[PDB]
C-alpha cells in the first residue's frame, strides 16, 4: 500500500 504514502503524509499537513 505504499504508493499511497503519499496520501497520508499530504492529510498530515496543518
Amino acid at each position: 500500500w505504499y504508493h499511497r504514502l503519499s496520501h497520508l503524509h499530504s492529510r498530515l499537513q496543518d
